[PDB]
């Protein structure tokens, strides 16, 4: 897995290179300070063979010296390496995004039917986020504490053999503990992130639906709820909390252990005549050198083990099946005649759950207008929503000018579909903005056109700011019949071949209804066309109108036939005007 | 403002005056290690009236020691130092989230029409978190840093009063360069939270609003829109890591001069006379005491920089206003008879745009059943909503009972208005849970009475888990006519005294449609019920049918009465059947 999120810093390895470089040309300066306390004190001063006019010349290119590195070469250097360091990181993460975001619209309504929004968005910006410590503290900083324990361990080595081995007892334990808790801090730390989504989740969810909140004034019974998911996270945190501090003290009283099983040893040598009591006092002086690191380390192994199980969270999320996929023989078609056909499709959206749409066999030729009727829960939306390929068929095929519509390339079969659903959506927007989702590329004239189709244009006129107008969230600074409207605007706009109209009426006025549906008729004239209906009225005119049950096909025909045959159409109908 | 934050920590003072005294307490440590290395050297391997068995003795008492601080006193003070420091901060947190909730849960539609809650979200999450460091490195560690500022100079003085104004001579600067990049730093950092705010808001939209991407193939088009915001993100992002790097230099550099300054002239001041070396190469070796805590409060500063420009962007939210507010004369008032009044109202959305509902009068006597009706955008929905005070009226005054609606408590008068909204909502629950929603306090037995009312009772059986089955988020595993048909259960529990229907039957067949029909029928037999509808015929049997065009009332009647006068009303009526 590192290998995977190491294919993100790729294209970075310079600048990371670089940054690492930098990195340790920088040890150099806090060495110079009490290197130059060594130049007065033994070389102006204590030379004692140097005049006073001499000596006070070489202090004013050595306090010459000192400002020109420190007030000119140090600056530069620290700026590049903070800057490099963040920049590299800060792109790497938008770039971690940039896929994230297509990996999401990739994914199928199932996926959305059975996820939480806020969850998703917690690990798109969150977790991400969070690996960006492995970057910084792990790819560019952990190496500049163990280059500082080589330099150490063999400096070490010279002084004396026997000492240093003194100190490298401890490393084994060290090294046993943090492999000890990693793991359990690597979940907790997972557990807690999770926890942080759960609440995401519940704020999106209770923020956007906070109308009904309102309404039956359900505030405090909801802010509990939302206090179980505070709660809920905040517990989780401490007890990773807990953990890290546990695993901190721990890791260092075994690096603690470091310097005295050294001291000690250093001295039971040194007086058993071993070695120069002179050595001991240079080795002795870089034990700073090796357990000093080493606490860092403590700190750094921390940090890392979050931003893995951030990563994990992260490639979880990339790892998601697409339930509607391409594959090889993917084929943008151009659908010249809408001709669809249903045949012996049955539809289950779970493998647990009974089939919604048993056996189904429809035949659409080209132009022809069918309508889809029956009591609510049937299947209607559901089949419609098969063509689009929205879902994959469960068992059958359903097929557009013979070609079966998972050998066309989602892309093609969705756009050529000009698809009205009952639940329509806006985006916090202009309106034009929003009719420009049907066809993205379009002329502002064009535009007004299909408003004007669907009787949207003029009410869009009075509105303040007419076309520019900023619909509210969601679209909620609109009326009813005014936001459908604008859904059925995008049909014109996209113009297809094929167009599925799911109760493309529920909000309008019976007059509005009149208008809409003179455009439409005229829009419908030579194209295929599927319409979900409830207001029988306006599906008369229909070609065929269909009868679905339980998710069954009941009946057939016309609605003059239908009528006749005193049946399951006509039982609906004749409850309108009886 | 620091001190409204401090009033979310002010609970926790003693936990973080404990942290900070277990901090003091740490620097004891470190100074251990060179005690027993001095000790060692100087005490025992040096002390020249040592028996071999002595000097070993020594040492060994030394050792001995030594392991029983590090392995057993050290231990828990670094735990509970961490834990201690964590805990608090992870409580306080909690705390802000919990009134930042209950914020949100009080703000009005408007602000929720005109804000991206996934802005909203990224302030009560995002931006909260970021103060986190707010407490840590600025409540709990800058301290430790100027302690030791203090030890360090206090030396200096009692060593040299006018070399140590060799060293703070870098101070002054040091602090104006602070000043200088502090206000830049934290504009950037508030500009920078705030793109992330936009990302947040753009994912939620987005993946909410998929169907629609997903319907028109508008992927690419909207991966577009995306890294807009992506990029601006990170370019903000960009802007603010370039001035931290520079303001990080700068401030060093000055940092730097420091330990030099002291070399310079304290150099300089040995050869007149000032002191000896004996001083000059005694104030150098505490060098790191004074120049270490200014070289990490550069840090302590960038960080809590970052720190307040959250805790802005936070308060901001905070002082979010309430549009509708309870007032003073608040009152938790029974409605008896649903008896309600409109005066004289006039209703403005915004001070800017023309008036939505012009100058309405209408009385409604307890027990009637008032339907509106007209073209779509005519303004029922809002004069609706006016009532359960969603907003208030801007000119005239609207009375219950005789009660001006704002004379109630907010609860009160919501909780007794019994609402089925046009758009409906469905939280990602089970179904029972959501017709709790109507009166969470229930009885699994109303609950499933709510549900035969609505006629959703049956079909709620043949779910998978029935009433337990989870619907999607959103409520997305449901037909129209089913989610719809929940909505109408959540007031059947409600049973308040007075009932809103804003087009409560959208999409149910017209055979649904006649039992729900019924079923309100029998609840609306005594109470107050306003009607919003489309669908003339489930209105005819009103009491009074008000028509509603261009925000004004134009005609009033019973179905018979407005449809001889061959007016407004038959017209749209008269479109049915024609
Ligand atoms: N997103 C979904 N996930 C799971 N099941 C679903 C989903 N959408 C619909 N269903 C199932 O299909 C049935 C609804 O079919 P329906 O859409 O109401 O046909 P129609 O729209 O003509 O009434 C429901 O009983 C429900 O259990
Ligand atoms: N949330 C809102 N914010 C701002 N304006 C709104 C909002 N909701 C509705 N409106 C305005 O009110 C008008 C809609 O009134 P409307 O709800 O359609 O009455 P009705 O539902 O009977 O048709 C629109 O023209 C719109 O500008
Ligand atoms: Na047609
Ligand atoms: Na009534």
């Amino acid at each position: 897995m590192i290998k995977r999120y190491l294919q993100f810093v790729k294209p970075y390895k310079y600048r990371i290179f670089a940054t690492i470089i930098v990195g340790i040309i920088k040890f150099g300066i806090p060495m110079l300070i009490p290197l130059l306390i060594k130049y007065a004190i033994d070389g102006v001063i204590n030379n004692h063979a140097l005049t006073t006019d001499e000596k006070v010349h070489h202090l004013t290119i050595a306090i010459g010296i000192a400002l020109f590195i420190f007030v000119i070469v140090r600056p530069p250097i620290e700026f590049i390496r903070q800057y490099l360091a963040q920049w590299t990181s800060n792109k790497i993460l938008y770039d971690i995004r940039k896929k994230l975001y297509n990996h999401l619209q990739a994914l199928s309504a199932r996926f959305y039917a059975n996820n939480q929004v806020g969850q998703v968005i917690s690990r798109v910006i969150n977790d991400v986020e969070q690996t960006k410590d492995f970057i910084l503290t792990g790819l560019m900083n952990i190496w500049l504490d163990c280059i500082t324990i080589i330099i150490a361990l063999s400096i070490m080595f010279f002084l004396d053999v026997k000492l240093t081995l003194a100190a490298l007892f401890i490393f084994p334990f060290y090294i046993l503990t943090v492999y000890v808790f990693f793991g359990r801090l690597r979940k907790l730390t997972r557990e807690r992130s999770q926890a942080l989504a759960e609440v995401q989740g519940f704020l999106h969810e209770r923020v956007q639906g906070i109308s009904v909140v309102k309404s039956f004034a359900i505030e405090d019974n909801e802010a509990k709820n939302f206090d179980k998911k505070n709660t809920n996270f905040l517990t989780r945190a401490l007890k990773h909390t807990r953990w890290n501090a546990y695993s901190f003290a721990a890791i260092n009283t075994v690096t603690d252990i470091g310097p005295i099983i050294v001291i000690g040893v250093g001295a039971y040598l040194a007086i058993s005549g071993s070695i120069t009591v002179g050595t001991l006092a240079a080795f002795v002086g870089y034990l700073e050198l090796l357990f000093g690191p080493l606490r860092r380390l403590v700190a750094s192994f921390t940090t890392l083990t979050q931003s893995f199980a951030s990563m994990d969270r992260v490639f979880q999320l990339i790892d998601e099946d697409y339930d509607i996929k391409n594959g090889v023989g993917a084929q943008p078609i151009e659908i010249k005649q809408g001709r669809i056909d249903i045949d012996h499709v049955s539809f289950q959206y779970n493998d647990n759950e009974a089939p919604i749409l048993k056996d189904i066999n429809l035949s659409i030729e080209k132009g022809e207008t069918v309508a889809f009727v029956g009591m609510s829960g049937g299947g209607k939306s559901t089949l419609i929503n098969l063509i689009p390929r929205f879902y994959d068929v469960t068992s059958g095929q359903i097929l557009i000018d013979g070609h079966n519509i998972k050998d066309f390339l989602t892309g093609s079969l969705r756009n050529q579909i000009g698809l009205v659903q009952q639940d329509n959506i806006l985006f916090s927007d202009t309106v034009k903005e929003n009719i420009l989702l049907g066809r993205p590329t379009a002329t502002d004239e064009e535009v007004v056109e299909a408003a004007k189709m669907a009787n949207a244009h003029d009410f869009i006129m009075n509105l303040p700011q007419g076309y520019d107008t900023e619909v509210g969230e969601r679209g909620v600074k609109l009326s009813g019949g005014q936001k459908q409207r604008l859904s059925i605007a995008r049909i014109f706009l996209n113009n297809p071949p094929i167009l599925i109209l799911d109760e493309a009426t529920s909000a309008l006025d019976l007059e509005s209804e009149s208008i809409i549906q003179e455009a439409l008729d005229v829009l419908s004239k030579d194209r295929t066309t599927l319409i979900v209906a409830h207001r029988l009225s306006t599906i008369t005119h229909a070609d065929k109108i269909v009868v679905i049950e339980n998710g069954h096909i009941v009946e057939t025909g016309t609605h003059r036939e239908l009528i006749a045959k005193q049946g399951a159409y006509e039982h609906l109908y004749s409850i309108q005007n009886l």
